[PDB]
């Protein structure tokens, strides 16, 4: 059961901004990607220390990043607190629409695209490296969703099939074809180290073949 929604105006721009821009620093995806993670995991982390049962759906707090050169992929998995299908239908739009007035309004106080974390969506940075997104996600409480947008407008949120996660949150990016770069490990390792050497978190980049 696949349900398919619009963007709303606002994000759809955003989205249509970071695809059709030049600027060629597009590595600060996956610091931003990164970034989210690791909020992700403190806000687990901080309700697992009121109600440890929390963790009953794992204990582990990481980032896996996990390249592969046959589905051309690159995804950054992490063990955070996941979104439920109201964050992924309701709730990332709302705070979304915000951050994108305030990103594009700084973008004319002359602001780079580079700062986008700044307006809490530095997630659609995503779409400076990937023609798809796939996002996999488990919440407590929640069922395991696949949401999906290859841009244009609209997103599908379908529940997910897979391999069960126990919680947490897979972003998978299908790469550009001129944007391989970034399934090289000397090249993932030289990113991390200069944008998110200090992230409080495991983060182990699997290597491939
Ligand atoms: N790795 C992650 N784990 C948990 C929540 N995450 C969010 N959402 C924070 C949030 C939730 C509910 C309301 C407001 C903010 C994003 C960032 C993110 C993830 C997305 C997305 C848009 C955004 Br912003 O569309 C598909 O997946 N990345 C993560």
């Amino acid at each position: 059961e696949v349900e398919t929604f619009a963007f709303q105006a606002e994000i759809a721009q955003l989205m249509s901004l970071i695809i059709n821009t030049f600027y060629s620093n597009k590595e600060i995806f996956l610091r931003e990607l990164i970034s989210n993670s690791s909020d992700a995991l403190d806000k687990i982390r901080y309700e697992s220390l009121t109600d440890p049962s929390k963790l009953d759906s794992g204990k582990e707090l990481h980032i896996n990043l996990i390249p592969n050169k046959q589905d051309r992929t690159l995804t950054i998995v992490d063990t955070g607190i996941g979104m439920t299908k109201a964050d992924l239908i309701n709730n990332l739009g709302t705070i979304a629409k915000s951050g994108t007035k305030a990103f594009m309004e700084a973008l004319q106080a002359g602001a780079d695209i580079s700062m986008i974390g700044q307006f809490g969506v530095g997630f659609y940075s995503a779409y400076l490296v990937a023609e798809k997104v796939t996002v996999i996600t488990k919440h407590n409480d929640d069922e395991q969703y696949a949401w999906e947008s290859s841009a244009g407008g609209s997103f599908t949120v379908r529940t997910d099939t897979g391999e069960p996660m126990g919680r947490g949150t897979k972003v998978i990016l299908h790469l550009k074809e001129d944007q391989t770069e970034y399934l090289e490990e000397r090249r993932i390792k030289e990113i991390v180290k200069k944008h998110s050497q200090f992230i409080g978190y495991p983060i182990t980049l699997f290597v491939e073949k």
